[PDB]
């Protein structure tokens, strides 16, 4: 088990673009900042190499636009429960792609 466990506190910007603040725990904690589209790779990623799992998956990538901040506000929850999940999941306990996606800046 690697049970880190986190939150996604926010949204917020490399000021241009805007990211999700990933607030990472386990006494130590840090904060990492993921944009939209890593998840997406992270998931293509992750679910290539890992049995066959579902329980956590990610909503369709949207293409219309705005692709704005109030966009991403709305979808912090689902990215904070996906990213929760992962962690729970068995055979994940130790991929590495997940450990750089929770890995500082």
């Amino acid at each position: 088990l690697a049970a880190w466990k986190i939150s996604i506190p926010y949204v917020d910007f490399f000021e241009d673009i805007p990211v999700f603040c990933i607030d990472v725990e386990r006494p130590e904690h840090w904060s990492v900042y993921r944009r939209y589209l890593e998840f997406y790779v992270l998931e293509s990623k992750l679910t290539e190499f890992h049995g066959a799992f579902p329980d956590a998956q990610l909503p369709s990538k949207r293409i219309i636009g705005p692709k704005n901040y109030e966009f991403l506000k709305s979808k912090r929850e689902e990215f904070q429960e996906y990213l929760q999940k992962l962690l729970q999941h068995p055979e994940l306990s130790n991929s590495q792609l997940l450990a750089d996606f929770l890995s500082p800046n």
